[PDB]
């Protein structure tokens, strides 16, 4: 398996953000959800999400249902426990914080890397 992680940043400044909400898009137009082994819903907080030591499962459902992953105190979020490294995925920023404006989306692949994600002022 595989992992993805973002920093979310001010564009102007380059400082941390926390607060910032994303959901993860595929090519049908479904979004990333986890659930735990027995497929509930879990309550996830601000950060990475480690979701091999939690025992969670990854499954694509509509907009509506989407877990929203949200950057924290260090702007770091994202997780692990991707199957296909080779999938364009796309996150997508649902919750702004008060001062900017939403980044552009970003196509990434679970590579196993880590990059900046912008938020204009
Ligand atoms: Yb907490
Ligand atoms: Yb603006
Ligand atoms: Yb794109
Ligand atoms: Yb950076």
């Amino acid at each position: 398996t595989y992992e993805r992680t973002f920093v979310k940043k001010d564009a102007e400044t380059k400082e941390v953000l926390e607060g910032a909400g994303f959901k993860i898009s595929n090519s049908d137009g479904k979004f990333l959800k986890l659930t735990d082994k027995d497929g509930q819903s879990v309550s996830i907080g601000e950060g990475f999400i480690d979701v091999l030591a939690n025992n969670y499962r990854l499954t694509w459902v509509a907009e509506s249902d989407a877990t929203v992953f949200t950057s924290d105190k260090s702007g770091k979020f994202g997780l692990n426990g991707f199957a296909d490294n080779t999938t364009t995925y796309t996150a997508v920023e649902t919750n702004v914080p008060d001062g900017y404006d939403a980044a552009a989306n970003t196509d990434f692949k679970a590579d196993n890397s880590s990059s900046d994600i912008l938020d204009a002022p």
